[PDB]
């Protein structure tokens, strides 16, 4: 399996008036936002 | 199996007023937002 | 598996009022944001 | 598997007004933000 | 397992009024923000 083999492009602009953000630029796993309940 | 072998483009302009945001290049895996239950 | 093999590109702009943020570059696990209950 | 092979690309610019933030390069493990629950 | 195998980019520009930062290069572990539970 191959991906992005070349140039690519991203980007965020101008952001404001937040309360959770989250960034990331790459991620092999898991991402979580708000979580109550337990593991 | 092959994917954006070349040139791509991806962006997002000017964001305001914003509760949650998640932001990712790559993800290979699971994304979560707002979860309450547990795990 | 190969990825990114080459240039990328990524990126947050003039980001402002935040009040929960997390950036990351590479991320080979897991990501937690607001968490209440126990693991 | 392979990854970043090459150049890569990520900054944030001009962030203002936070309360909490998380800036991490690379992170081979688990990241947590705000947890009340024990472990 | 091979990663960021040449140059690469990350930096964060003109951060001011925060509360809470963490910021690091390499983690090869867990990062832990605000806890209140015990462990």
């Amino acid at each position: 399996d191959a991906e992005f083999r070349h140039d690519s492009g991203y980007e965020v602009h101008h952001q404001k008036l937040v309360f959770f953000a989250q960034n990331v630029g790459s991620n092999k796993g898991a991402i979580i936002g708000l979580m109550v309940g337990g593991v």
